């Protein structure tokens, strides 16, 4: 058990984690160890030039966990204790639902990628608002220290009213959130303008220190007219931000893990260069202007630079966690520390959309 070290997590305690466990008890254990504290290091001291400014807020460093890790809020304290600069929760649905039957998530160790299919499983709104409210001043604390909360939003399976099911997450839990998250994206026009402008009214008439950025978090399989049509209703309405991307239900030539044609969205290696494209298109149709936090297939400095050069102020990872463990968060920020100097760059914010001015 005990203490790391990249080497000794990658090579050892991870793989035989991997091997006693299947992944989804795997992933409860980590939520626990996490929410317990029960973490090595971190040695990694953030420098100023990891230091962004989006979203009406300070971030310590660009390097966040993805949503889906912490479905529950419960392990939010120790994420930021594993050094991730800021961390989102969910995706949280309005009522508690069980998601789909088990088994519902498979490794794909070959490919370093994970499938998973587990269906939105939420304690619910009021489950999660109440875990917020009992550290509310804590996150106060956090959030002034550079370390934001972000809320991702996501609605129940048999939901009538699929807007109402956001409007109700925004109310809810957007008074804890510095920012909220609706997915566009899980596997309109003016139907997404009519969603959105929902959303956005709800976020609105919340009280002036009780107000989140909203963004919304897209998947990587959208055509060209998707892309399209979201970045003009962005702009349109005022939309704080884009994540980018969710995970993929292509399966790309040339994956090798036996579970490749299991149902789900896919994630880690694979997703990679697909999201960072994903994330170059939707910083051009939205000219630089909407602030874009890049996800799929980070687990390196370099991985992490392509995407913040795309156009990502700010990334996230979830997949690399799963192989590297906790030591992962550190290697990323000291690799990206040293990319960013290696390219001239005086910090995180010169090189955010660099390819684009190329
Ligand atoms: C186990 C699993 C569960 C996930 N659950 C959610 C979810 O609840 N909501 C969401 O927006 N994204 C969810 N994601 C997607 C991730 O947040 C992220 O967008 C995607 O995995 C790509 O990042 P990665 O390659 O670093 O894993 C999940 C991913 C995985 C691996
Ligand atoms: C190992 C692991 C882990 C995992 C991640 C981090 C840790 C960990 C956390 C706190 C301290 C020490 C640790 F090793 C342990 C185990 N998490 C997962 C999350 C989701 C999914 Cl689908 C799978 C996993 C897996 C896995 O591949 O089994
Ligand atoms: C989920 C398996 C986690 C096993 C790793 C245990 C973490 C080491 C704890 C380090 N420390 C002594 C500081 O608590
Ligand atoms: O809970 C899930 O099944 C899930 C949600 C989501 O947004 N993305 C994902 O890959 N899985």
């Amino acid at each position: 058990m005990a203490t790391g070290d990249e080497r000794f997590y990658a090579e050892h305690l991870m793989p035989t984690l991997q091997g006693l466990l299947d992944p989804e008890s795997a992933h409860r254990l980590a939520v626990r160890f996490t929410s317990l504290g029960l973490l090595p290091r971190a040695r990694f001291q953030d420098s100023d030039m990891l230091e962004v400014r989006v979203l009406g807020h300070k971030f310590r460093n660009p390097v966040g966990i993805a949503a889906g890790f912490d479905k529950h809020g419960e392990a939010v304290d120790g994420l930021y204790k594993m050094g991730f600069g800021f961390v989102e929760i969910g995706s949280v649905t309005p009522k508690p639902q069980e998601g789909n039957p088990r088994p519902r998530v498979f490794r794909l160790p070959e490919d370093q990628a994970v499938i998973n299919r587990y269906g939105f499983n939420s304690h619910g709104l009021s489950v999660v608002e109440h875990r917020l409210r009992a550290r509310q001043q804590k996150q106060a604390k956090l959030t002034e220290d550079g370390l934001p909360l972000g809320v991702n939003l996501g609605k129940n399976k048999t939901s009538v009213d699929a807007a109402e099911d956001y409007a109700e997450g925004v109310r809810v839990l957007g008074p804890l959130a510095d920012y909220l998250v609706v997915n566009v994206s899980s596997p309109g026009k003016a139907e997404l303008r009519r969603l959105l402008t929902k959303v956005l009214q709800e976020r609105d008439g919340l009280r002036r220190v009780h107000r989140p950025a909203v963004l919304v978090k897209i998947a990587p399989d959208l055509t060209s007219q998707d892309k399209e049509d979201i970045a003009s209703v962005v702009k349109e309405l005022g939309i704080d931000g884009l994540i980018v991307t969710n995970t993929t239900v292509s399966r790309p030539a040339g994956l090798q893990g036996a579970l490749r044609s299991e149902t789900g969205g896919l994630s880690g290696k694979p997703l990679r260069d697909l999201s960072t494209q994903t994330i170059r298109e939707m910083y051009a149709l939205t000219q630089g202007r909407v602030p874009i936090i890049g996800v799929g297939g980070v687990s390196s400095g370099q991985d992490a630079l392509e995407k913040i050069r795309a156009g990502a102020s700010l990334v996230q990872l979830y997949t690399a966690l799963t192989f590297w463990g906790p030591p992962v968060v550190g290697k990323v920020k000291r690799e990206l520390e040293a990319l960013l100097k290696e390219q001239g760059f005086g910090g995180v914010t010169d090189a955010i959309g660099a390819d684009h001015r190329r």
